[PDB]
């Protein structure tokens, strides 16, 4: 049956989260987390998110029938991974499809790996080790108009980004949150140009600067605006849009810049807070309309770790501003 007409859950037979949407082969492919009621301890490091596989979804139209393509990747088959298959993304280059995914290695450190297929629907064969120089969570692999591909990534608190300031993991007894200096600039998300073969980074990882409208860094204490997790990149009218979740303040916000690396100037809110703690989205153009894919905890009756993906239309103004979506108004 067709789905996606009035912000209803796109699928209900499994719990789904963290939707990363792409247009491949004229269809919308969605790469979400597959939530399960693991019953694991709930805490600020996110141990209650104990996902173990990925299912790829696809739609031929919006609204439309949603196809679940089965298990595309299972954690038991990822040689380096110990636990926690968190928000994934995909890319397409030269007839191959690449699934990028965050998982904890056997020392309980989040890294990002890649798995490879000949189909956007998978299934995918994981590389035996994670990407060298990767860390933390939430990859977004963005193909720019010039054919260069960039991985945006990172997440604070349970995503461990705050433990990576030196290029080496600070340890399990290091900060559980951020830099713990609220008057310093907030931690920024990471970016690296991808290698030609899509399996590695082509440069040392860079940190993205996010500033306010005056050009001053967004500060660590500014939880309404500062980066938490769920980076996404899209382009509109030649401008680069870095959007992301603010975490404990529950917003998707956006910031604009003139190149992949920024700096990005904070503009405003994309999506107001949803049912359930997390807020994770993607923004995609399909048949000349822009869509915001997102999730909430509505289907589970409010359980933060049992989510369902949804979609709604997103409106850019010609001046590059985006109209804020409030999830439960119409
Ligand atoms: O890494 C992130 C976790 O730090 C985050 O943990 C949340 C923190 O606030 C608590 O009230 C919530 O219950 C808990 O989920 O969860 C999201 C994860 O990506
Ligand atoms: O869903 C697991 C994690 O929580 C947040 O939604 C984050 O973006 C994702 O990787
Ligand atoms: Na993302
Ligand atoms: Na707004």
């Amino acid at each position: 049956v067709p789905r996606g007409s009035h912000m209803e859950p796109l699928v209900t037979h499994i719990y789904t989260a963290d939707p990363s949407a792409h247009v491949f082969d004229g269809k919308v492919y969605i790469y979400p987390s597959h939530d399960i009621d693991a019953g694991t301890p709930e805490n600020d490091m996110g141990d209650h998110f104990d996902m173990r596989d990925y299912h790829v979804l696809s739609m031929n139209s919006i609204p439309g029938e949603v196809t679940d393509h089965g298990v595309a990747l299972d954690i038991k088959d990822i040689p380096w991974a110990g636990r926690q298959l968190w928000a994934p993304d995909a890319a397409s280059k030269d007839g191959k499809y690449y699934l990028y995914f965050p998982a904890k290695d056997k020392e309980d450190i989040f890294r990002i790996g890649v798995a490879v297929s000949d189909s956007p629907a998978g299934p995918f064969k994981p590389e035996s080790e994670p990407i060298k120089g990767s860390y933390s969570i939430d990859p977004a692999v963005f193909k720019d108009d010039d054919g260069k591909y960039y991985m945006y990534f990172g997440g604070i608190w349970g995503g461990q980004l705050q433990r990576w300031t030196t290029g080496e993991y600070a340890g399990h007894d290091a900060s559980k949150t951020d830099l713990e200096q609220d008057d310093a600039p907030a931690i920024g998300p990471r970016i690296a140009l991808m290698s030609d073969d899509m399996l590695s980074f082509a440069e040392p990882v860079k940190e993205i600067s996010i500033v306010d409208e005056q050009g001053n860094p967004i500060l660590g204490g500014d939880h309404d605006r500062r980066f938490f997790e769920a980076a996404w990149m899209h382009k509109y009218n030649g401008t680069y849009y870095l959007s992301y979740s603010t975490g404990d303040t529950h917003y998707i916000v956006y910031a604009t810049g003139d190149n992949p690396y920024g700096p990005f100037t904070y503009r405003g809110v994309i999506l107001n807070p949803v049912i359930g703690w997390t807020n994770h989205h993607s923004i995609v153009e399909f048949n000349g309309k822009w869509y915001l894919f997102y999730h909430d905890s509505s289907l589970s009756g409010g359980k933060t770790h049992l989510r369902c993906i949804k979609v709604t239309e997103l409106t850019h103004n010609a001046d590059g501003t985006i109209e804020t979506i409030s999830p439960y108004i119409e």
